[PDB]
This record gives structure tokens, C-alpha cells and sequence, in this order.
């Protein structure tokens, strides 16, 4: 099953030729995107990250300084104002360094873990575009960690732990790890590259992760661990990545006062856990075939009456569920109950609540699922409590 | 005092010459921005809006169709790829119409209320930039409501109600209102403009809102109700806006099937309640002189020790308040208690919890506020419940406080 067809069927998003690789998120697709942001934030809280927002564009001069212009030009969108050229950002790192550079920093501030849901644009050749997996405007669940050389091992380990921790929520069985080494166009000395490649290889082996080399595929600023996930046709897509950069901070004048009083340049680790939100949603859509786990489902519950005798009761339950934090809709249409059920089933709504007279009298609801399971009559507080529990726990199934 | 000074004092954001009018939101400024988004979303839910996201750029051809290119050229950033020219969006409406245009719509789908926290770029002259109040990259709390002619009155009324409901949270009740009428460069006939302008004026009159006309200040596509808020120098800033558009949907081929199976063009109401998130934060910053309401405060509570002795206790409490969802920091420094309180007062932290030996003994805290008030000792659990209630109700004022800091009484 193809996420593109499922995305159309569940009204998640669309694209058009007046904006190639530019996603229009419809309400239900945007709901998923927003839930993933909530999830990422909850994890960024426990793993102790700041969250910032950098400028959408910056002067071409700044991108020249980083090496992005010489080592990354063709991918960049540019725009002008008052005789000055700007690049629309393809990466968030330089903005993060600019924020780091505001206010004197010391060893007391490190590791400084700076996250952003960073909207990037890259002028990917139009012939390489594919659904939500490869677009031109995407959002990374990005962060840069500023740390000392002594903190590299612990911070790289932390990023690797975060990847497997987050990925366990989604239950991915195939996670293939690559270590992408020095590309033909790069910055930093060969000696820097030897150290950075070794630090990553050693981090993988310490974490017991089998990996394959991807020779020459590292970033221009540093080598990359890549966590690869697979779509329905077993095509490989880079999602998670952890990268070690001994070059950009220096190019952007980042420094801090060390514990030993020597002013030094911080090491920077770049990482994304999901990758891009768009690509990750494309992957999830295929992984679940549109049957999103309840916490991610655009609409979690639909409540239906059989006739207008139960309209008032349906409205009452809908408000009760909505106040409980459940994404719930009432379907009060003048249509046969079996017509309504089929619509919501095809829409992959996890739970459907049917109210006839028997339900009104008893204060219960007849519960069924999008897999055709019939859970029979249930008391209303118990469905609320079970739903809340499965949402809060982000349960992979139920 | 100017929000730009307060913004530096509280480490909210910065700007640089490498990116004129593009905000760098630091952690604490972004905290306020995100809390405002959560607040708007609570209202989108209650008032039954969809929430979408349209892309940053679209073909110049589309912008020419709307009338934007003719009537809005100077303000648009453009970029290109593979010999096609794109506009970075200055407004979210055309993208909302593209979403509306996917799939057949019927009268049963209306009113369709489509919200977005819409990231816009307008190439404002660099001479006109001012802090957070006039930038080049800003985020509107935007929506478009697609509705029938018969629904205009109710839907405009709903937007007006939403403005006063949201502004009431901040204590803004006597709002200056204008009705901005047809500008010299416009699309649509005189007849359409007469109707749109009357509809908005009737809505204001029906809601008992006094207003003035502002001649020639309407959008190229329709007239605008404007809700003005004022900064520290009493300069007028457009924040809320409600606009009526009988032009763009037709230009962009929007239609729905009516009750007689006939093709109809929907009316579109545009509205932003806060205006932009950036400008609204600028306004709050100045109005409150940085004393943001607890629910908005980047750091809600600071817990501090007197000596190394209470460090373990402070750390326990910081963790406890953090698990309770409160934005809390520990201050473990070897500085006098008065020194700490002055610093966190300049940082506008609502509550400061002072931990001496006697506090460690009794499992309590000595409570101080950023307004100089000594609230005595309270139980840790009591402080948590009261903070949680202050946060959940988005209360304008603090524990046992008559009047919060605000410039305009
Ligand atoms: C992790 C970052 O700090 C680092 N600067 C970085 O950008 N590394 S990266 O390997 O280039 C990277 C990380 C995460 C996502 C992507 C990416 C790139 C292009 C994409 C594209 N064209 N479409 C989509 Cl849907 N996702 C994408 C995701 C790239
Ligand atoms: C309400 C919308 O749907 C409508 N399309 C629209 O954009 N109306 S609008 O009057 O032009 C409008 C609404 C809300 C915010 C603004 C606005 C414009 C420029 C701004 C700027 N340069 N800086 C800042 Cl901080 N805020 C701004 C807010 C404009
Ligand atoms: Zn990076
Ligand atoms: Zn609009």
C-alpha cells in the first residue's frame, strides 16, 4: 500500500503542480503532524533540550562563510531584497550557532542541547520527488548539541539511545544503520575526519549496532550515522541521523570559556530523530497502512445515532468525550446506521460508538472498531478511561 | 519601556543584520510563542475550526490569478526553480482555497472554518521595521471561513465574539475598532463593495461596538474590521481583523453544490484574532512591562537556597514542580538571598521559593513574588495546586493580588 493513495483516501494532504514538492496538509494530516510534534517535545523535555526558532532566510554572505555556498549551492533557494541576496535555509545549524553566539558561554552551559522543528527548503531536482518521502519544503525534528571533546561519547550515545527509544513507540522491525564517510567536497582536515569517523564507528560498536559503511556519503561538515527505514516496496529512506562536526562552529566564531579557563570552540553534534516530519509520516502511513494507532489517529472516535431519538444523547457523549481530551465527532446524518459505520470504518477511525434506544436507557454505548471487532455494550466512563489510557501510553496496538 | 529592551533583558529573541526583520526566537521567547499557540488552539477547538498548513511557496501564476501580483507586487519575495518563478506567501488565503478546491464540496460542508498559524513573508521596507511589531517574517493566527450568503451574519458575528473572548484573557476590553473601506487599487465591482462594507458595518452595529470608518484602508479584495491595540508610546497597531471577500474564491475557481444541485461560489471571511504572534507578543511585552501572566512566563518559579546546606532540598523541589508541569529553575549560587531575588525580579519570574534550614525541616517554602510581596511559608503541595490553578485558568493576576502590572488602565 502506497502512502500517496492512502493520503488521498484519508484526506491527509495533497500536492499540486503550482507548487512541486510543497505539501498542503489538510486538517487530518496536520493532526498527525501536530501529534508527532507533541511526542517529540515530550522526549526533548526528558532528554533536556531547549527549543528555539531560527530565521527562515539569512544573507548569502553567512552561507558563504559556513561553506554552504561552495559545498551546497544548487540545493538552495535564493531571494532578494534591497540589493541583498538571501538563502532560504536548507539547514538549521547556522541559525542555532547564531543563537549560541548571543551571550557569553562557559563550560557551565555545556552540553547545550538546542532543538528546533526547523522548516527547510532544498531545491531537489523535480524528477527525484516522491510523495511525502522526498519533497522540497520539509520540517526536520532537528537539534545541535554544543559540547566539549570530553562529552562527545556521552552525547553521541544519548542521541543513539533517543533514536531507539522513539522508534520503539512505532515498533519498526527493520532499522538499518549506515556510517557515511568523508565526501569528495568537504571542510576540515583529513585528521579531523579520521577522528570524527572513528568516534562514530566506536559509538556504534559500543551500542552493539551492526552497521555498513557508505563511503563518500557524509555531510560536507562531518560524517553521519544514518538510521534507515524501509517503505512498502523496501526502498531505503534516511530518517534518524547523528553527525559529528568539528568545523562549522569555528567558521561561525562560536566559543566558550572552559573549566580550565582556556577559551575553546565547542564541538557540535547534529541530529534528527524522525528525520523530516513529512518523510516520517510517509513511512508511518505505509507501516500502518493508514490504520494509525489511536494516539495518532486524526479522528479517534465517531459517535452515531440510529434515529434522531438518540441525537441528544449522542451530543451529550460527544461533548463528554471531547472534554476528556478525545478527538471525537458526532455523526447525526439522516443515513442508515450501516451506511454511517461503513464510512468511518473506511476512514480508519479506531472506535465507533453506536447509540440506539437501549443505549440511551442504560447510559451505555455499543462499541465497534475499524477492524470490524464488536466490543458490545460498554459503560461510558470505562470507554473514556480505556481511551485515555491508550492515548497517554501511545500504545502501538489495541 | 520598549519591548526590544525587555526582550533583551529576558533573553526572548534577537535580530541580526544577516537577516533583517527575521526573528531569532531564543528558548524563553519561543516558550511564550508556543503557549500563545496552545491558547489559540483551545479556542479553535471550542469555536469548531479545522487547522491546516499550506506551503511556503507557490507558482507566481497563482498569485497573478488572485490580483496579488498587480496589487501586492512590491511586498512579495520571489524565488525560482527549473525556470519557474515562485512567490513566498505574504498571505495564507490562496493556499486555503487550494485545500478547499480538493474534493467536491456541498452546502452541507458549510460553514467550513479553516485556521492556520500561517507563516508569511512581506518585503517591508527596512526603514519601516520595528522590533517584534513590524518584521518581514511573521506568523498570523489566520483563518478563512467558507460560507453561504445566508451565513455571513452569523459567521462575522462569530469572529467578532472570538476577538473579545480572546482579548478578555489579557484584560483588553475597551477595544478601538475601525471599518476600513475600499482602497484605490481594488478588485470587485462597486456593488460588491457596497454590500461587503454594509455587512461589516451592520455586524459591528448589531454587536453594539462603536467604530469609525477608515477611508481607503481596506484590502484589495475586501473591507476590513480592524481591532487596534496600543504600545507604550500609544502608537496604534492593527491586531485583530475580520474581512469579507466576494472576490478571491471566484478568481481561484472555488465552488460548492447548493441545495438545488446548482453550482455556487462560497463567500470567504478572513480573520486573525491576535494578528501576528510576533506583534501580539510585542504588545504584551510592553503592556505588562515584561510581567507576563504566569501561564505565559518563560520561567514560572525559581527555587533558591541560602547555603550549600539546602541544595539537596531545592533539587528535590525543582524536580517535583517540574513533574507537576511547572516551568521551574533552581538557583544554587553562593549569593545572598536579596541578590537572587533582585535578579529573578529583573527576569520577571512570578514566584521565588526561598529555602532555608527551617524550610528543609518542615517540608515548606518561603514564597516571594516579582512584585516585592512576601506570601510567607506555604506547603509545597499547596504552592503546586495554586500554581497549577493559576496556569490552568490563564489568570491575569497572582496569588492575593489586586492589580497586575499594566500600562493602560
Ligand atoms: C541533522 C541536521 O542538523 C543536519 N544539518 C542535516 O540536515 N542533516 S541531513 O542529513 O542533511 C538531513 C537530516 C534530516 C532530514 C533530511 C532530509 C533532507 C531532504 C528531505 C527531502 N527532500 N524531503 C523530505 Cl520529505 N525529507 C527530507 C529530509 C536531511
Ligand atoms: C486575515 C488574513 O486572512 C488576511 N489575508 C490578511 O493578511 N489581512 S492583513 O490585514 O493583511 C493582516 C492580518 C494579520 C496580520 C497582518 C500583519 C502584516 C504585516 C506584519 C509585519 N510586517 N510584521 C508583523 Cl510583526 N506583523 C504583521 C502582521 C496583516
Ligand atoms: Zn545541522
Ligand atoms: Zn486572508
Amino acid at each position: 500500500r502506497d502512502h500517496r493513495k492512502i493520503g488521498k483516501q484519508l484526506d491527509l494532504y495533497h500536492m499540486q503542480e503550482e507548487a512541486p514538492g510543497m505539501v498542503f496538509w489538510h486538517n487530518d494530516g496536520w493532526t498527525i503532524f501536530r501529534e508527532l510534534e507533541v511526542f517529540v517535545r515530550s522526549k526533548l523535555k526528558e532528554y533536556q533540550y531547549q527549543e528555539v526558532k531560527g530565521p527562515f532566510m539569512m544573507d548569502r554572505v553567512l552561507w558563504e562563510k559556513t561553506g554552504h555556498w561552495d559545498n551546497y549551492k544548487d540545493a538552495m533557494f535564493t531571494t532578494s531584497s534591497e540589493n541583498r541576496e538571501y538563502c532560504i535555509k536548507p539547514m538549521n545549524c547556522p541559525g542555532h550557532v547564531q543563537i549560541f553566539n548571543q551571550g557569553l558561554k562557559s563550560y557551565r552551559d555545556l552540553p547545550l542541547r538546542m532543538a528546533e522543528f526547523g522548516s527547510c527548503h532544498r531545491n531537489e531536482p523535480s524528477g527525484s520527488l516522491h510523495g511525502l518521502m522526498r519533497v522540497r519544503g520539509f520540517t526536520q525534528d532537528d537539534a545541535h548539541i554544543f559540547c566539549t571533546e570530553e562529552q562527545i561519547r556521552d552525547e553521541v550515545n544519548g542521541c543513539i539511545r533517543l533514536v531507539y527509544d522513539m522508534y520503539s513507540t512505532f515498533g519498526f522491525e527493520k532499522i538499518v544503520v549506515k556510517l557515511s564517510t568523508r565526501p569528495e567536497k568537504r571542510i576540515g582536515s583529513d585528521e579531523m575526519w579520521d577522528r570524527a569517523e572513528a568516534d562514530l564507528a566506536v559509538a556504534l560498536e559500543e551500542n552493539n549496532i551492526p552497521f555498513e559503511y557508505q563511503l563518500g556519503e557524509g555531510a560536507f561538515y562531518g560524517p553521519k550515522i544514518e538510521f534507515t527505514l524501509y517503505d512498502c516496496l523496501d526502498r531505503a529512506w534516511q530518517c534518524g541521523t547523528v553527525q559529528l562536526d568539528f568545523s562549522l562552529p569555528s567558521r561561525l566564531s562560536a566559543s566558550y570559556v572552559g573549566e580550565d579557563n582556556e577559551r575553546k570552540v565547542p564541538v557540535m553534534i547534529h541530529r534528527a530523530i524522525l528525520g523530516s516530519m513529512e518523510r516520517f509520516i510517509g513511512i508511518l502511513t505505509e507501516e500502518f497502512a493508514g490504520f494509525f494507532p489511536t494516539w495518532l489517529a486524526p479522528v479517534q472516535v465517531v459517535i452515531m445515532n440510529i434515529t434522531d431519538s438518540q441525537s441528544e444523547y449522542v451530543n451529550e457523549l460527544t461533548q463528554k468525550l471531547s472534554n476528556a481530551g478525545i478527538r471525537v465527532k458526532a455523526d447525526l446524518r439522516n443515513e442508515k446506521i450501516g451506511f454511517k459505520i461503513r464510512e468511518h470504518t473506511l476512514r480508519r477511525v479506531p472506535y465507533m460508538l453506536v447509540c440506539g434506544d437501549k443505549e440511551v436507557e442504560s447510559g451505555k454505548v455499543a462499541v465497534r472498531t475499524r477492524r470490524g471487532k464488536d466490543l458490545g455494550s460498554m459503560d461510558v466512563n470505562e470507554v473514556i478511561e480505556k481511551l485515555q489510557q491508550e492515548i497517554r501510553s501511545r500504545s502501538l496496538k489495541q
